[PDB]
């Protein structure tokens, strides 16, 4: 496959970075097959894109029937009842105070993008506040909202005004909830007025930021100041959504609820679909024709996104996600005594991660974290990187992993840490 | 259905407007079936996305075959062979001087968005110039690039700086090529320096602008303008691309070649995929990791794109387009004499349109466009509106439409213009 | 001590970004006469760029400044106010072309004046948008550079510039741009760039200063007034250069039946002293909260005292009528020189804001060289002339309105001789 | 009584946006003494907000301005230059702490100076980024408001604001904010807001003026210089308020071994006249092309003549040490007052830029009411005190460095007494 590696280097730009050396041929559940027969259990699931697994039999049958019905029709002209079919369901499952309304789009960056458009149309305000280490997409506005410059926005500036970043709460790094809230106070006193901020966008637990959970200390306080200053709270559950946090949405772990929320990735279980759900009054702010997109709500994707929403419940992967999470929680917790480089492990449900620090100084180092990288797939196990420094392994296995599938990779994960 | 629509209003926001309120059941080539089994000839193809028709036997077989393989990988992690030489297949076919390289994404707005990121990474310049009436997407950057405020960006401002709009040459409306070039010179002397403009983006034929073809002298001068000031000429062929204009890409009708090209819509023939092609060195300007997207290069959509390029070649849809549109153009000019409202008949290939003005004045009638919209509606024929005044009908039938199906629709079209 | 020594010391001590036009350095100035450090007497047709309509060191202005010099030179008005600030504001409120009650705030520079007009407009409407016109000049600060409609050289190298700022086309039917063309550009901005319900103000000069002395037609101004009336936009008139008797009236807006919502004043406001101001409808001016407006030097006591005498000199010496008398005589000469000099393509202006445009006869393409040759020969004859326009082919005549009749006659003789050569 | 008729006139004729601290109007000022129109004599501890380090109407400054009145008041330097501009730039180049050859460009207002500083930095680096600190104040223009780190009341209602402008945290160990706290706030801006190689300049005051007189530590200024050296950033020191003998040295940056790339000057640079300047490395200053920098009032000849005399006064009267002597005596009084005044939480400053911060004794919470109480009590006893700070709980002391010691001792007697009550 070495010749195809170079066939790509001369046909697709260097900007599309790719981690693993080998290509894909077939995928099942959480097991990937290379071109050369190698079998690797997927602890990545394409970045939380397949909570219900690679090619789950139900929605693969739901996309097959949806195929010979219609593949595309542009919902803006000819609508389909499968669009209203899901908008009904998520409006009943989303943690939004009062009546909820849902619009669907294609990519997750478009969901956060449209949440900004709806937040701006309802508030009439320009301001948008995110947090350091937060990731919200790769388009112009979403890169501005993203809190990691390299490599996400290196060389694509300048970026629009009225967008600033607070500090995300993180007791593991010595920043408290008060430290986080004070950075917001410093933005209101130096950057932009509170009555000029349209929305505060927030990952319930940060995805590419290092799997750091926001405390209920932070959320209830956050809900308070936006209610004071007329700001809308937006929860970005593109990565944390759909049963991986032990519950359907990570915001269900909290008592107060966001006015808007963006969803994608495993929302369709491996097919291009995003969406925005929120309060009926705020979502109804843009005028007709203001929201759209050609591929918005791909009929095959809404059919699968309907399907995972049945695997949601009959398989009950919310309860399983807490059972997978808590055991791998234990595997790395006595590996903590065996492997000294572990400084902390964190996660809710099975959205779990482990941070590794070099012993001489407690600074990160991604090449011990990334020493585990190679040993894992050397054993046929694909683990993804994370963090502001690259020092955190995030475990993104599908929720549909058989238990023998899991314990294999778990004890293989026991061998990567002591070598 | 009556309940079906009102279920749709309480579940989905008013922002996502919809044209027809009959909901699709079935789709095949250029035929659409609705809740009541009523057969409608499709002259929209979901906005030029189904150039090869609804569910083409070749691309479904390529899509169903890819679903036996895998759902999705996040190309960023484990890549495909599907991705690479679909790009090799477009690198040789795209009108790009010298070696070409191709990256793939999902939505057309993303392709335009990434074409800007590549233009910014290559030139280090912030500036971007588009034209009034142009449409480039609905995200923050693409809304600023779009040259129509209503309804695509009412309530979503403020918009970023260094984005200005020239005037598109509309020789059928008093705007010459010299007028259009002077608008660009006026931007250079008042808005932003030329050596600060990274790219000039335009559609070879304005899609929602009214199907205004760009004259050859305007494109030649545009090439020399960017050549003189180090600007990159981006061609937005998301709507004009893939055999609709008689040739593969609309830029092939000109001797000048753009530095960058954006594609989507009929690229995958009813599946979510976009892409950017251009000179090898400029597209490699972004750093590894700067370009990305989780759904980018969807395996099924890549397999669908592979067969779409097969279909238009073996079925000779490039040559078919112009003979479909030539037959359409002459029955429009036959009705030109006994109908008083036709003021112009624009189009190239099968990207044809006809503009209506009120007979007593020169103040266009959307109603007459809606009235003729309301006649083919009750007569089983779906066509779209466009133009800055909503007074021109665009003919976006699938190129795969059978001859008897087309001859019927033109008959129906002739009757609705007379009355 | 000597000029070239000073020129070298200048280039080694100051940055090249501060360009200098003339070879010589000033030693003494009075009315419309300049004496360089070598004794050469120069007829000033620039007046510090339309700053000394009342002439250099007018006795009444100097006597007013010398008097204020024995009281106080600065107290920071936002800390300790003074009567002269209030009285000058009252005088401006009466004379300003403002519909209804007016209020005035004083600042230091014309760019600060435009800046505070923008700030006032944004506070009242709550909207980001601002629309100017190509060829407009409104200052060199970040926002005023964005408002300025000439990239070279005011904006080269200082980008990127803020959003919600766009430029229409200023009408000059002497170039093929009608009022209808100008309004078409505005409606194109409204349909492509920014919605009219998001534009706070439209800003234009009644006569474009360095834009070539192009006069806004009443056609254009009335349409702008109704357009802003319909879409809730504020009409800001930048009279920094046109203001104070330059155009035959105290303010160039008085030539029109249309009144602006806000107006910026500077340059000739203080007759050679640092002062600027904003006057407008009281309801609009009161939009910013206490503390939102200011500036340390704003309303300098010496400059406010000077502006008091300037308004006095304009009235007591009838300088508005003088500007019309002088300008009519100037257009008389420039148009007689039309028969003897084919390069003259246009003679435009109002009052003593007169200009002449030059083309190369071969085609209708500007001749900036012929413009420079006229400047150099006038300098050779001791006459300082400023160029302007988008192509540098326009010579503007900014003589002080107090220029003696005999000196003006000699300058016109120099003008006729230079135009034939 | 008679001031009330003037206040009603002031309220009806000028907008409410120009706030006014004192309800009395000045009639005469001299050194550090103010006389209102009612005969009341006030000791000036404001000096027009640090504009009069040399005092109100200093004899040598007035005689220099009066000499310039008999020659010329304005020619626009970009048209006809003058020698005094060059010689003042030559003096500023020799005196400014700039590594290597320096160049100086003069403008009018402090905001204009900062505005041209970013224009020079943007032209030199080609980068859009600008980083300031919360609590910083740099002017009231659109760009300087964005750079200003205090939203109320400076930018309330004037947004939206331009991108590529972010605010770090200014170090104040008295507030629990270390230098490490400050440095890492910059790295978070690098990691989340804008790449370091896209930041054109980091701008800071050596001592925050309106921010509460918080002095930058030496290790913070050092790491800032290293930060900019690594990433090609330019270091800009804003010495509009700290400049010219206020801090015990001619420039506050001279208290450090670090030298900035650019420096802005205003306020007391001309000792009570509208003048501002930008001095920096010659290579950096020459980045803007000819015609890119300017301003009609820039380098006002009267204000330049005053600044020439201000420099002579600072040297002839040894005002740098006098500022150190007056500031030490003030800190002694304030520290002795701390016992019978539990509200005093801190005594900050350097030289004669000393301030005192007040806290409500129950919780360490600011008490602007107590601060205003000290202000109003001192005003009743004839002492004019200003407030600063992010929370308005800081009183700053900006007496003219030329204040007579008997009047200074008297002012300290009042200050002591209004603090014991």
């Amino acid at each position: 496959s070495s010749e195809l590696n170079q066939r790509r280097q001369q046909a697709t730009p260097r900007g599309v970075g790719v981690m693993c050396n080998y290509f894909v041929e077939k995928a099942e559940n959480a097991t990937l097959w290379d071109i050369e027969g190698n079998e690797v259990i997927d602890f990545a699931a394409g970045i939380a894109v397949l909570n219900t697994g690679h090619r789950h039999p139900k929605v693969v049958a739901a996309v097959a029937d949806q195929l010979q019905a219609f593949t595309h029709t542009a919902y803006q002209i000819v609508p389909y009842e499968s669009y209203v079919s899901l908008a009904e369901r998520i409006n009943d499952l989303a943690p939004i105070d009062g009546p909820a309304k849902t619009a669907f789009f294609t990519t997750g960056a478009e969901a956060v993008e449209n949440a900004v458009k709806i937040a701006r149309a309802y508030t009439g305000r320009p301001g948008l506040i995110t947090f350091g280490g937060g990731f919200h997409g790769r388009t112009f506005m979403t890169m501005a909202l993203t809190g990691k410059v390299a490599p996400y926005k290196i060389g694509f500036g300048p970026f629009p005004g009225s967008v600033y970043h607070g500090v995300y709460p993180n007791a593991a790094h010595g920043v408290t909830t008060a430290d986080a809230l004070k950075s917001l106070e410093r933005i209101f006193k130096a950057d932009i007025a509170p009555d000029q901020v349209a929305a505060i966008i927030l990952e319930p637990i940060q995805g590419e930021g290092g799997f750091n959970v926001a405390p209920a200390d932070f959320m209830q306080a956050l809900r308070d100041l936006c209610d004071t200053h007329g700001i809308l709270l937006i929860a970005d559950e593109v990565q944390t959504g759909f049963a991986r946090t032990g519950k359907l949405f990570a915001m269900q772990h909290y008592e107060v609820k966001p006015d808007l929320m963006t969803m994608a990735k495993s929302l369709a279980g491996g097919f291009p679909l995003s969406g925005v759900v929120g309060r009926a009054e705020v979502m109804d702010a843009p005028a007709p024709g203001g929201l759209g997109g050609t591929y918005a709500g791909n009929p095959l994707a809404v059919a699968a996104a309907h399907a995972v929403l049945d695997v949601i419940a009959e398989e009950q992967l919310c309860q399983r996600a807490e059972q997978l999470g808590s055991h791998l929680q234990e595997v790395l917790n006595q590996a903590r005594a065996t492997c000294p480089a572990i400084v902390d492990v964190r996660g809710r449900g099975s959205m779990v991660a482990v941070e590794f620090n070099d012993p001489q100084t407690g600074e990160p180092s991604p090449e011990f974290t990334r020493l585990v990288q190679q040993k894992a797939q050397e054993n046929g196990l694909l683990l993804l990187s994370c963090g502001v420094y690259g020092n955190v392994i995030r475990f993104l296995y599908p929720l549909t992993i058989p238990d023998a599938q899991f314990s294999k990779a778990l004890d293989i994960l026991a061998r990567v840490l002591k070598s």
